[PDB]
């Protein structure tokens, strides 16, 4: 069985620990820490714990919860030495069996089951941008560890080693890595991965951003997956290419229809697009995600969908065959991804399940247009404010019921809870416009 | 003549320079100064200056304008050297007409349209404001002591440089009624007596300039700004407002119940009908909506009441030739020419149409949950700048009576300062999610 | 074939990631790093990226572009760790067509317009940059040492790093020539063999990637900028050029006057036509033209000559296939695809249409008097960067050979820069005229 060849690496590799980690509706990995001679007890009954502490989960009152770890995900950390150390992706079950509705994984794996129940696998293949920042005395910034550009190169590029570090952990661990580019913004990156079903996908990007952290603190940096940590530059975003397969073959290749797209694609697209606003409140879940996704800037606020153009909220990029895909623009890497997954997941089906037409196709740079020329389109606007989302998301009777009402009321509670501080708050722009004058 | 008696005060005071004051839509004082030799000329012709540069006036291509001073509001400053004297003036355009985009003249056309049935519009503000530290010359938000309501030395540090703003005011005419420390840290207020809007208006400027020009003396800054430091209460400009007609006050009536003649309560329905949009005039900063914030003690439910002081319209004790309603949701950043001229609009079509307000709500209104407050059906202000202006744009009564070119300007600089805050990365944003995220 | 051998090289070097550089129409390199596992799909269907983000290539609305890599480029960086490979790209569209915008399909479009005459431009450049020391992690113009022409150390300070060097470009198959200490402060200059067009911009390129990356290893800053320091020389691409025909050298002719063939003066005398032009090409920063600065020791001055190294067309003493002629205007910052480009295209319409050049002028060109070039019909070239760019815009032919989609972008960046510059209050203003005026 798999446990098997689990217990036939520890031997071989010598590993004496084994990481079981989860994460909270927000998306932080957590992890308990357990010797390896508990680990046939965790693969077993599984290891239990007090989930009051954990955001969005249980009360004090019912605390007691499980966790049950998925083989599969059996990884050793490469940057281990004498003892080493492995790792279990887990999912949080009762301590009757039942699993913990508000668990973020197995959201996303009731969603994939239902998407199975039709034969479709959603294949997801996002594009990570993230920051790299220097640290003063032991604390993280947010001042660039270079001032270079998209795609650039050594010297403008200082980040080229760590990357190159990063990029071969990861290959350790078995993912496919197709590229790595400096991004737009001072010391900003791009890394792309393979394409893969929604699940291994979500715990690759859970796994991604553990290594990039944590790289960068043995060299002394931060890295950061904040949507836009510095004003007047590019924001970091988790352009999520996307891709349903059915009879395992490509659903949205259609070589007998107009722009070999076939209908799926585009009842899947009238679906994301008709939610997209609730969808927002979760792959957006920051108040900050919203001073990138701001409404009049060259940025994905504009709801519509087109070709290979970049300015778009959803793009359809030139590949075709098993290459057909659509590209989403809006969300940012702060989302949690297995919800994040999984609200696309449910909206997209739910266009394909109805036949939901999709609107007029959008050529033009949608960012140069005017107010008025946008009113003539009909093109309408993503949320502009964390609490204008979720407001939307509260609406989206389909979403809620997606998620399920546990982990739709938690980010509805987190995220008021952020906001009713920040908007209280006065900031250091009021005083500079205000002070001196009034 | 008025003339006459300005050069009399000239030659006895040995006044040298008169400041030609107005201000812009922002209600920031604006000047120029001339030697008194010039004098003659101002009250005469009057001085003509550019009015392209100024916020909300004129374009490039007919900037051209002429500063007319009223000879009422000529005042020698009792900080001398070298006396020097100023005038608050009128602006109008080279023909003669008036530029219908001063804040002063706005005020003057709605209390000419008062004055048509018989009003006269009163006002008397509460004036609370900030004494911060200057570090390096430039101004801090740092309170110049640690005190609070109605404390005394040596908690109160600043009862030296109060004492000579009074002194000060009531050298240029001002009726002080009291000063005081406030709540907050470093916060104050100082009141004055009662008069119209226009006069008192012209107060409201004149005692920023005096309490700013002061506190700069002591090496101090005085703001006037609705909520520079948070955590603490913030600054608000309490509006005593009432109607006289034919002398008596309009607003009392002893055969009435609680005294109070329809004539208030119409008011007070005017008021209240169009006070979401007012408050883009009352409460013109994005910072005044962080004290306007909703679910705190603050003035932002829209309601009125009695004496109650949880209220956003409150109707003191006092009857008789006293008798006046409290607007408690302003503060003092605003244009008083404009605050008090959008108010008078709103009241008046009140009493015009006859609109009853709603009934009164004596409890404590900040106590109240969101769930009685929706029984009771109370609403509440606008919760940010840009959802003032939206209101603001949306009331054609308002706009029709500040004047299309006034109310332009004002939706102007708002939504400019607006795409700014909007846009920026507040620090709040990175100490809640960089480490984590 | 080529492919196989590349992945030959990848087991036995043990090269784990492979870099997929070019360029944009500024020249400055781009890359995107690869694992070694998506080699294979590179040199097949290519890989996909962003067009928009790069400088002067395509817009936001159709950005999908291609990476189709030249296997011929496939080197093992000799910086190992883990090792890691580059490959030089030609830019294409989706749909299998060229990217007319990517400088490298320039060049080599004009070649193959060449070659349909049959011939094969040659190019060897003299390389002139700067080592400059970093502070506080940024790049300064501070010379790492105050050395000059062929100084030898302990006054020449990075002949550790220049052996450095030498020996990487070696080990990527570069056949250097020589290397020395230059005039300038910390300035320097390696020779490399020449090539064709092609290959030798690909070599240029890759010798100032290798400077840049070993300067900063050592904590310094290698620039190929053409003047950063005032006062001391300017870095100066000198580009020795020649065509081949039928296997031989096309500007030796024995039988000929000095040995010059026809062909040589016909392409010299395209090239002076069209020199205003070409400078927007060869020197495209706003700090070109503080090396080209009229009346200085610099190659300013529109003449061709012998061996004499004031001209701005300079023909060596060698003959036979090492018939050569050197232009010195250029200076290193330029991008060498399009520079290369514009000289071939001018130099062929030289021949096309037999355009004979002016009377050579062997004496000391810098040391004549401005009445002495006039009687001689000597021009000059284009003072500023605004000079040269309006030049370049009325140039018909050099527009057509880069491409109006090229032209374009070189027009834009150009007038950005010089927009910025034009308005710019420098320092030399304050220190003129700030105390006396
Ligand atoms: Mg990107
Ligand atoms: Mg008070
Ligand atoms: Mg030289």
């Amino acid at each position: 069985s798999k446990e098997d060849e689990i217990f036939r690496i520890v031997e071989e590799k010598n590993v004496r620990f084994v990481r079981l980690q989860f994460v909270d509706v927000q998306g932080i990995p957590k992890n308990v820490a357990i010797p390896v001679g508990q680990l046939e007890k965790a693969l077993g009954p599984g290891i239990h714990f007090d989930g009051s502490s954990i955001e969005g989960f249980v009360r004090i009152e019912e605390s007691d919860m499980v966790l049950r770890p998925d083989p599969d995900t059996f990884r050793v950390l490469p940057w281990s030495g004498n003892t080493a150390e492995a790792r279990l992706i887990c999912d949080i079950e009762l301590p009757d069996g039942k699993p913990f509705m508000g668990c973020p994984r197995q959201v996303l794996k009731k969603n994939m089951e239902e998407a199975a129940k039709l034969g479709y696998v959603m294949n997801t293949g996002p594009e990570m941008e993230f920051f790299l920042f220097k640290r003063q005395d032991g604390m993280p910034t947010n001042i660039p560890q270079d001032r270079g550009g998209y795609f650039d190169l050594a010297p403008i590029d200082l980040a080229e080693e760590i990357k190159r570090e990063i990029v071969l952990v990861l290959e350790e661990m078995g993912f496919e890595v197709e590229a790595a580019h400096h991004e737009v913004a001072f010391g900003q990156h791009e890394i792309d991965f393979k394409y893969d079903n929604a699940l291994a996908t979500a715990d690759n990007v859970i796994t991604l951003k553990y290594v990039a952290k944590t790289l960068a603190l043995q060299h002394g940096l931060h890295a950061t997956f904040m949507p836009k940590p510095i004003f007047g530059v590019n924001g970091s975003g988790m352009h999520t290419n996307t891709s349903l397969f059915k009879d395992g073959k490509n659903a949205f290749y259609d070589p007998d229809a107009p722009d070999q797209i076939s209908d799926t694609l585009r009842y899947f697209v009238g679906g994301v697009l008709k939610h997209i606003r609730a969808i927002t409140a979760i792959t957006n879940p920051l108040v900050n995600s919203y001073k990138r996704l701001v409404p009049g800037y060259e940025a994905p606020v504009y709801i519509t969908w087109s070709g290979p153009n970049r300015s778009s909220l959803i793009r359809v990029p030139a590949p075709r065959g098993n290459s057909t895909r659509i590209e989403i623009r809006s969300p940012d890497p702060s989302c949690n991804p297995y919800l994040a997954f999984a609200a696309i997941l449910a909206a997209g089906l739910d266009g394909v399940k109805n036949k939901i037409e999709p609107p007029e196709r959008v050529e033009k740079n949608i960012y140069k247009l005017t107010e008025e020329e946008r009113e003539k389109l009909g093109i309408g606007m993503l949320p502009g404010t964390l609490k204008e989302a979720i407001e939307c998301f509260k609406e989206d009777e389909l979403l809620v019921s997606a998620l399920g009402e546990h982990v739709s009321q938690s980010i509805i509670n987190v995220a008021m809870a952020d906001w009713d501080s920040y908007r209280t708050q006065v900031h250091q722009w009021e005083l500079d416009r205000y002070l001196q004058t009034y």
